[PDB]
């Protein structure tokens, strides 16, 4: 909600679509009136074949993982087996069910047991070699945003743990001291962290818009926060402690280099994700309680207008 | 390499396994000896079913992304369809070819309904789950890991700004004071357990603080290294704060960052910091990384690198 | 009564629902008018199958606790069997009667093997899930809560030691001072959001710190109760520290305790603390519990109870 | 590990036994060689009946949870439905599967759809009213321990957050200062916390055993901690900051009161669980960086011997 | 956008031309409707002949690089074979498959000898020469250009080191100058004709040299911009010395750098310099590129950008 261009967390729309598709398929099956015994047997055989294919792919992965057991898996074999096949005992039970219900049940549509196993191994080898069973970017994004497999996650958490959680307490006291000592307008008691989505972070904040102009270094493990006054049609509508977000600058510098594999599309994606994650952390932090305000913006507009409307 | 516990980049053992499995499958198919027209039809049907399942999964993902199209994909349907279904042209051609072969190769709509029901059950319950090893491999290949971002930010923000002047400051200190020669390399420690005391001396009594390097300010601390009570050497010891941040991430509940994930990302962070510092112009053998896993004397490990 | 958003203890709505379901079942069996012998035979068979499934689940539980027998049950097999199978004599008699009826009522070993397989599948995959509402009801009934312990500790540890002396010290401060006299009741605030600032001024500027009560010392404070900028009274304001403890528990990842559970336990803590203080011999209406949920004027809410 | 009587966390042995039983059942089925389609159909129908019974139980639970919607569920029906029927879409899909399979598949042993529904409703009503489906205490304890549904966990976390986390940092400095002043042996730099499993906590630690005697009050929120010395055959072999665990005292007081429903067997179980939870928290917490040691004991034995052996 | 004569990056017009050609071929095949077996056999034979010709060309290339194996490829035969034969596995499989079709489809040795002779004549006389358009496309695809190196060196050596301090020096001179403030940007001139005078006075009398910026001895210059004989502003004009380097390169005979190539590389240099400066962190709109070619008024062109 910081900016309309920042994505929201993934919902359960896929589950709802799956439920609707299941209902439609059930309605079609009831309408056609085909025998249900064949339907159940074929569905069980299909699921058994899928489980056996997953087993074969997991074994193929285990073949390479066995050389990583000493380093990535603390020298334990059951850990590697679980990482290759998911839950060990549940998958084993599913495999036993597959074996029992394929070696016994009739197979009108499907190969015989050992011939089916050979053909399925051939198909799995073809999938591994040619990469047919790949992951579309939607699934990769969902996995990344579910298990927190990102770089924006790391950058935002580092920003909170290292810088914000350290200056948020003393910020109010220092602002109050500056207001009391110097009787020359008023200063808002919240640091406004700017979040340029396009990751364009100049070293000089005043160059973003001439209205934002530096006024004074806020008096004081040595944090220097330059305060800026906001000119509205040439008149100072107020002043505030304003600064950029350095993780966005590090994201941009990551995109510049060639040892990152981090392109402009990925840079913008991570900028949006970092802004959202920092919003979450600051919303649910004890230090950030009417203390700091995030101002996310994408240049298509003047910065002073948004800073003032948030003021 | 950096440490025996640090996982080396993934090898091609999966390709060797695929080759072995392909050889075994060819051997057994030749042994059984059945006409290949039936095999071809069955395999084409299998790929057709797999492609139809992928299409249904993409349809569900499209229904999910209908509410994120305007923000994630700049409000363009082409990007959303490509994200949910892979490459548009390639996947579309593959699905069309599979459908044509499926219709040509000898119930017609009943099979489609059964396949749709099976895919809906797979998506809802989650039978075809992604194994943790596959997820880790994909994330590492695509640089979708937290440690990569943390290490790159560490290099860009702190290392790149102090390494050029570290040698100059060390030389100034050496020409300003003597015995006691400080090493010209920043010995960055990488404790894989991620338990970092706020002071080196607290972590190990064999390590003593000596002085502070001359200096935004960048204060560095030169430490005394002890052995049997005698000073063996002095180096600019400095913990890698990204590991402390990983530990704090694992502490909080909002991160969803488990201890096993913490150790794995510590290993990845050390490895990618090695990779970054290997080719970094600012790194000219003036910064040596030390990785140690307590099952230990830290001072002995530091000296072994001297 | 304490707050509209605090859940009252569960009544017997499930009993009414069961009665309605039983009445509907009687109505529908009367409507069909099926012979009762077959109905009874099938009901007994279903109950025997459920008993056998419970027996197999208890066998699996006993296999699990065979290694815990030394600690959980002090090396006693009888207690282990009772824990894994409920009442020993009653469950044993019920299982024996069910087996006898199943043998008498008209495959036998095939059905037993299939029932064992079904129970193994239920235990492995986890089809027989537990409803979260049922889990919450069981926890509330059997005191398997966290807020229960939190509130009992807060009452026993702190309230029980200050409530007798709070009125005496309030009176001492009243006679020491002059005319609005401080209220002789403790207005313990209970912010259900669990976000407690260290100072009341930060929570609400209209509330101001005024003085400290005279004294193993409890430094209870006396605050200015400003309405429209004028002091309408004086009393002792004191946050509930178990709320801060629950907040810190929700913050950490080593608690298995989420924000939804945090609000749930704040509700339960307020409810059971009020229940304890209602019957507390030390409490003689000398401490008034004030609770609120932020959607708010704190000073006006406090003045309402004044 | 602290004491042989403290129960270890539940392992996956239950699933191991389940897999063993499944293998035995599969072997038995293969030996009998009954028509596999009959077995699969019967299993599907049994699972459908179980799902329908769970649906009826969830509906009955909702019938009482709906009156708590305004307070316990923040006034939302979706929350109540989710809390009564588990995951909404997954449970709905399972229910639709059960309905479709029962309405279509033949059943040699099984009532017709409406008559089966009536009989299952009667059985569910009987189970609810009479409590026939009695939850054995072992599974109740397993669920409570898995989901942190025990007062011991809350008391341990409160003990850590309120008291230990505020004194453990400065404890080392205070002990070092006291050692600097009074050179009259040396005091251990680790706080020892006594855990009486019998929940018998006297007000004075000295009266617990003659060999333990209070020496001096450690100089400093008043965190006055009394140091105690150990009389090994009349000699002060060691001295340390020793005190009881007040959560165990509160547990004993709870057991004394009749308004807690907190019996003696439950008191012992909760004492053990509190000890183990505090062990875990101190093991992983940063403040307890080899700063505190827990001495858990149960009187069937001298306390001083255990304290010395831990020293 | 920098200049009308600056070429845009190569598009995909050839893809559209191929689409039109394919459409015409499909239309004529549908119109004629000749049997497809002969068409397939002829096309397969033609493709196999093309593959065999490429194989023979690669064999000759390998015979050439048998002496460069130890210099260009560090003494590894596999890299040399890949260089002379494209992707090893893909092209090897293509050649094997083409051979398999060629043998399967029905003299044979005479055809192979004739194909070898045709390849020998193609290589010796260079019939399959690379048109300059294809060479330019490959160079712009793989970034094989003199302009690329020149612009990258200009950015990394000069612009990246003077863009930051230029604005500070300009601000100092602005709060040092009594009388029109100088612009805060570097107005780099990019004369596409590459005829650069040693001074701006010779370029146009309407532009006057005024002063030297305070100072690495970069020592930029500030000029007077005369409009109608009166000063309209002052900017830090500064030629692009890589253009002079390109001109001097074209002058000499050892460069192999004709005037056409000189103009092409000047245009490419300007385009890639703009591309680099667009994403350059040091560029904060403090350096405005100016390009101009006489079919001209330099002073008016500079005033337009103000
Ligand atoms: C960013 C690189 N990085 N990635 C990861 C992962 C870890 C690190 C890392 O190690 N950084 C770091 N370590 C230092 C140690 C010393 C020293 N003397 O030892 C000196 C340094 O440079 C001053 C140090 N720096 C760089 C600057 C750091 C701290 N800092 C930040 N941080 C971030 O923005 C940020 C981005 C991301 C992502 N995560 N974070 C949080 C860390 N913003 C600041 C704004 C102001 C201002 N407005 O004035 C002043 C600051 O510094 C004053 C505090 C100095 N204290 C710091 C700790 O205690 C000793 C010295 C600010
Ligand atoms: C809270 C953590 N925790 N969870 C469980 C379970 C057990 C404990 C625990 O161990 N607590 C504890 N033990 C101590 C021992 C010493 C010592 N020197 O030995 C010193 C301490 O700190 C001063 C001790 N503390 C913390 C302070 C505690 C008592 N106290 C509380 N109570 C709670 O908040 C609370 C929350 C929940 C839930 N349950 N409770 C009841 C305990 N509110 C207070 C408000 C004031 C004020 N502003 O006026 C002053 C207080 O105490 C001043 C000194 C009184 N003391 C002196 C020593 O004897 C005991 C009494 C207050
Ligand atoms: C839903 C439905 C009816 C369906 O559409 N298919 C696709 C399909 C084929 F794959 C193959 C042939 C026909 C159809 Cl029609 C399917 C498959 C099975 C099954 O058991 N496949 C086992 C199996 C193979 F068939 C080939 C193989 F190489 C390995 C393997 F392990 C069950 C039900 C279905
Ligand atoms: C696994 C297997 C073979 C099994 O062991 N039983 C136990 C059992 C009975 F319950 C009932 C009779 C015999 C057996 Cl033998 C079972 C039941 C069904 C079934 O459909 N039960 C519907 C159903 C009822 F019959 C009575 C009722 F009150 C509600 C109800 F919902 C399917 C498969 C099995």
């Amino acid at each position: 909600s910081l900016h309309p261009s920042i994505p929201c967390p993934r919902g359960h729309g896929a589950q709802k679509a799956a439920l609707v598709l299941l209902s439609a398929c059930l309605v079609t099956l009831w309408g056609l009136g085909e025998p249900p015994e064949h339907t159940l047997r074929y569905l069980v055989l299909h699921l058994a074949s899928l489980q056996l294919g997953l087993l074969l792919n997991g074994v193929c992965s285990l073949a390479e993982e066995l050389r990583h057991i000493h380093s990535r898996y603390r020298g334990s074999y059951w850990r590697t087996v679980r990482a290759c096949l998911g839950c060990p005992l549940r998958r084993g039970a599913l495999l036993l069910l597959s074996i029992y219900f394929y070696y016994s049940l009739p197979n009108a549509v499907g190969p015989p047991f050992t011939w089916m196993l050979a053909l399925l191994g051939l198909s799995q080898a073809l999938n591994i070699l040619l990469g047919l069973k790949g992951l579309a970017p939607a699934e990769i994004s969902a996995v990344c945003e579910k298990g927190n497999f990102n770089v924006a996650h790391g950058l935002a958490w580092s920003y909170y743990i290292g810088y914000l959680r350290l200056i948020l307490p003393e910020l109010q006291a220092r602002i109050r001291t500056y207001n009391q000592h110097y009787n020359n307008g008023a200063v808002s008691q919240r640091l406004y962290i700017l979040l340029p989505l396009d990751c364009g972070v100049p070293d000089n904040l005043s160059m973003a818009d001439p209205n934002i102009r530096f006024l004074d270094k806020l008096p004081q493990r040595v944090y220097s926060n330059s305060i800026y006054e906001l000119l509205e049609n040439g008149q100072r509508a107020g002043t505030c402690v304003l600064e950029y977000a350095t993780p966005l600058q590090t994201l941009f510098a990551m995109s510049q280099y060639s040892q990152a594999g981090f392109s402009r599309e990925d840079r913008l994606e991570q900028a949006k994700l970092f802004c959202r994650t920092l919003e979450d952390i600051l919303a649910d932090a004890p230090e950030s309680q009417n203390n700091c305000r995030l101002i996310a913006y994408q240049e298509p507009f003047s910065l002073s207008q948004e800073v003032l409307r948030h003021l």
